[PDB]
């Protein structure tokens, strides 16, 4: 139960990643 | 079965990562 | 219980690259 | 089984993200 | 066993990525 988690904590770390990635290619594109 | 599930979805939030970081690479490259 | 301590590492490097990522995104944002 | 399966994903995609990430660090200093 | 050594490498490439970062971001900031 506690791998499950600290794996969902992971999962939105690495979701606001991604989001922050997105933005960054949305930045760099204009 | 809950464990895998999570693990499935880390595994495509990265693949997206990678594949915006790719958009990244080709934008700064050229 | 290694697995945990494992995660746990990964997790907190993981909050450490969305934390340095938030930060380029700023600067890139202006 | 699966779980080492996707764990192994998910290595062999963050060496790829690491990979270019070099790169992208190499073309930011020219 | 196996899971843990799986982790272990996942855990050191995601250090290896946060130094490329931490560079990245300095050479942005200056």
């Amino acid at each position: 139960g506690k791998i499950e988690q600290i794996l969902q904590k992971i999962e939105k770390i690495l979701q606001k990643i991604e989001w922050i990635l997105q933005k960054i290619e949305q930045i760099l594109q204009g």
